[PDB]
DNA sequence: GAGTCCACCGGTGGACTC
DNA sequence: GAGTCCACCGGTGGACTC
């Protein structure tokens, strides 16, 4: 459970223990002893919980906490198992923190898309835990759907065939000559549900937990869309990082310029939206950093930043009120 | 020495040796033990030997094992004085590697200037170790000077106080609309030397290895070049990553577009080259990653990134360098 | 199981600032 | 001395394939 449990633990079957042995079981090139099951590990602490839809205690608390409460547990149960042998790697601990941040993250997030929905199918506003009613006026038209994007994707498969036949007729083009544009990905986008999908249900039901079963109907939901988003209609892009460095700060910035060339300069939609979200962001260089404009809006000839906000979440509600009223505001845009 | 030696390291100073004991002077909010001092190690393994200008062994060795010796040595100077209690983290060798990667080849790299400079202006081709002698016509306008550039810098600060006008002039405009264009630094520049130093014989000695004092004479020569490079004398950006990673391939991309935007787009500049460096690509994503055009190119057509390199051995780095030059100064007038 | 790729970030040694 | 900032990268868990 989300508070480490003896009891929850030890009923666990073996190959579902957040600590797994493979002392006598190597790996090539590799000298790891323990594994850290990030799956397992979300299936225990947040199996039942996801911050921000969850008890006053969880939805308030600091969000740096419940991020990290993940290893905690584990390492908890690490210890309990193996005492003195027990060794994990602090590259581990990191590997894993950043991908329970970005789940979590989109997962929260994911239940905001679900009540926002129902909310514009007319079934009126959830209230537990309560929220503020968004005044934006119910449509149908003004669904989304959160796409937490997979390792190797590139954001360009998303869209309609023909805005991707556009961008290769530029690609190639480029390619032929030696150059290039590539792509890679966000870590999430928030999309316009296409029309056709505009009375399915799944896209209004809010998660429990971040249960094996919901971990793959979340990180798998961007199959759906592929090829079905019109360039304007990729609303929200997001790159999570748990902490900053100074080098670590440019692949968000890169990727939003290049969508911004491609989707605004190429492809006429309006202003790309695009922010990374941060719990440790150690001083102030990045938020000058990201306050860079658009390269390719600066050189051809209104410009806007390449990068929208840092935002620093303190806890999962404030995520959740921040997601709510972007859209309360962005969607106004759309008829409806 | 560069190979490792009981006998050296007894003849060193407490505070010469390559791991610090630090057990019972923590540093606060740090669980570290023992530290690498990379300063040391330098001078200890590099002391007398810059590769590519030492023995034929050294020179044509792999440059992977070259770049791994300093850490290696340390690392058993710490067994052999604290057996089982010596420990460092990964990130530790890790961090030290990244500025050893990055200090020796740019001492490869100031040698090679210096020898490229003594034949700038009439001296001849030096001969040890033997490299191929450039075609290119001397003439005391083409000495260039090799820029190791310090953590915390920012490359707007080499050009000539005129040029940094146009670029805080406009800077400043974006400011107002709460914009900004911050410039960052690549960890090299290579810059045509400015007509005041064109006799100075500083730029045209061979430093023998990496003693402190050579340290600090090729880490500190930025400063003598501070407000005096026009825009079209940076002749070349390099960024050195030991490794490479699909995420740790950004910023040297991000920070070619902004040199290109702001020098060719904004000071009228050639083509600004701009290369990485690295020692481990871990497959084509980053050569194909390297492949994209420059965007303000676009916005207008040439790449932000002109190659991604992979020096075998120190030798063929400083072959690489000598036959840049060789072109590249053909742009600058005798 | 093994091989290959992808993308995560935290612990660092030294420079600067009082 | 002691505090902050900078920019270094290698060890990871899981996806995909057989
Ligand atoms: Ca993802
Ligand atoms: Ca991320
Ligand atoms: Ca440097
Ligand atoms: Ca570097």
């Amino acid at each position: 459970p989300f508070t480490y449990s003896i009891e929850a633990t030890r009923n666990l079957a073996t190959t579902e223990r957040c600590i797994q042995d493979i002392r006598n079981a190597p790996v090539r090139n590799r000298s790891t002893q323990f594994q850290l099951a990030q799956q397992n590990m979300l299936a225990y602490t947040f199996g039942e919980v996801i911050p921000g839809f969850a008890s006053a205690g969880i939805n308030g608390m600091d969000y740096r906490d419940v991020i990290g409460r993940p290893v905690e547990n584990a390492v908890t149960e690490g210890t309990h198992f193996f005492r003195d042998d027990f060794r994990v790697d602090s590259n581990a601990k990191a590997k894993v923190a950043g991908d329970i941040f970005e789940i979590v993250s989109s997962a929260v997030m994911w239940n905001c898309a679900a009540r926002w929905n129902s909310l514009m199918v007319g079934e009126g506003w959830r209230s537990q835990p309560r929220y503020s009613r968004p005044t934006l006026s119910p449509s149908p038209r003004r669904q989304v759907a959160v796409l937490n994007l997979p390792r190797s994707f590139d954001w360009v498969s998303l869209l309609v065939p023909e805005s991707q036949e556009v961008i290769e007729e530029f690609r190639a083009g480029l390619r032929k000559d030696g150059l290039g544009l590539p792509t890679s990905t966000p870590d999430l986008a928030v999309v316009v549900l296409p029309e056709e999908f505009q009375n399915d249900e799944m896209w209004r039901e809010e998660i429990a937990g971040l249960t094996r079963p919901n971990q793959i109907l979340l990180s798998g939901a961007y199959q759906r869309l592929q090829g079905r988003v019109q360039p304007g209609e990729i609303s929200l892009a997001v790159a999570f990082k748990r902490s900053l460095r100074s080098d670590r700060l440019y692949q968000p910035l890169y990727e939003a310029n290049v969508m911004q060339l491609l989707l605004e300069g190429k492809l006429g939609a309006p202003k790309v939206e695009f922010e990374v979200h941060t719990l440790a962001p150690e001083g102030t260089n990045a938020f000058v950093t990201y306050e860079a404009a658009s390269l390719y809006g600066l050189a051809e000839g209104a410009v806007h930043r390449a990068i929208r906000e840092l935002y620093v979440p303190p806890t999962a509600a404030d995520l959740a009120r921040r997601f709510f009223a972007f859209l309360n505001e962005r969607m106004e845009l759309v008829n409806g």
